[PDB]
């Protein structure tokens, strides 16, 4: 609920629903002996996640997903970079365009995530859980 560190798990409600071009921003620190962190993009409480970034510091990895109708999808994987390595800073920001999240670290693209649940107006939640030091949430 605040803005300047949030203590995780955050929980934030986006006032009339996840709007075309609405940005989000989020800065935090990975900490050292974490295993991996959660952000939800989530329509009410406990529903849908229309979008699932879960950085996992074990294998490096940036996975992206939505959980639908009660199933997790198709895992996407790709990047050019990953910010999330152990002890590092980073300053993401989410944008919620009409056909895709577009979604920027530290000003470099890191990956756009079509959308899958198409109404994407439906989510009203911005979830935030596991290993992860949050400095600053914007919604
Ligand atoms: O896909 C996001 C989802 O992953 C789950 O773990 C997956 C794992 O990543 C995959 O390699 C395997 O095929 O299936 C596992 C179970 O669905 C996580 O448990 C879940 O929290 C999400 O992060």
């Amino acid at each position: 609920p605040p803005t300047f560190n949030p203590p995780v798990p955050y929980f934030g409600r986006l006032q009339g629903g996840l709007t075309a071009r609405r940005t989000i921003i989020i800065k935090g620190y990975v900490p050292p002996t974490g295993k991996s962190f959660a952000i939800n993009f989530k329509v009410g409480s406990s529903g849908d996640i229309a979008l699932h970034i879960n950085p996992r510091m074990g294998n490096g990895t940036v996975v992206r997903n939505s959980l639908l109708n009660g199933s997790w999808g198709s895992e996407e994987k790709k990047i050019t970079h990953n910010p999330f390595g152990p002890g590092q800073f980073f300053d993401l920001s989410i944008r919620c365009g009409l056909d895709r999240f577009k979604v920027y670290a530290n000003g470099q693209h890191l990956f756009d995530f079509a959308h899958r649940l198409s109404a994407f107006q439906r989510v009203d939640t911005l979830e935030i859980q596991g290993d992860v030091t949050l400095s600053y949430v914007q919604i």
